[PDB]
């Protein structure tokens, strides 16, 4: 039986405690598991091998001369930023946004940050799954999903997305 406390925990969670979990939180240049620059809070930086591109791609989104660190606040404004381009690019795209509009607002958050990590095209082409998701086919949706490259070649950033997709609730979130 859920405590006071436990029924208390669906309101600490939101879509950027939730990326802040699958995506983790760091000041330095680092290569992600499929060995892309990336920074703060799931940024990918650029697809270069090259880490001069790297900072520069940094650089520019920060807004000054960061030679590969930046703070917590600059993290959590660029996070910020990312996250409203998910949503955004979901709401204007005819094939996501009905998707979207149909999910209850824990799958929603499942939905932007799904986007946030594979971008709208990528998304937008798991025919099937949109269809399960409309269809409140959960279990099949998540199985789909998990075939996918995008958990396979990365789990441990997707695992809980697609566990969120099946139930709906936050529990794939707690006891980190």
């Amino acid at each position: 039986i859920p405590t006071t406390e436990n029924l208390y925990f669906q309101g600490s969670m939101n879509i950027f405690e939730m990326l802040r979990i699958d995506e983790g939180l760091r000041l330095k240049i680092y290569k992600d598991c499929e060995g892309y620059y990336t920074i703060g809070i799931g940024h990918l930086l650029t697809k270069s091998p090259d880490l001069n591109a790297a900072k520069s791609e940094l650089d520019k989104a920060i807004g000054r001369n960061c030679n590969g660190v930046i703070t917590k606040d600059e993290a959590e404004k660029l996070f910020n930023q990312d996250v409203d381009a998910a949503v955004r690019g979901i709401l204007r795209n005819a094939k996501l946004k009905p998707v979207y509009d149909s999910l209850d607002a824990v799958r929603r958050c499942a939905a932007i940050n799904h986007v946030f990590q594979m971008g709208v095209t990528g998304v937008a082409g798991f025919t099937n799954v949109l269809r399960m998701l409309q269809q409140k086919r959960w279990d099949e949706a998540a199985v789909n999903l998990a075939k996918s490259r995008w958990y396979n070649q990365c789990p441990d950033r997707a695992k809980r997305v697609i566990t969120t997709f099946r139930t709906g609730t936050w529990d794939a979130y707690k006891n980190l």
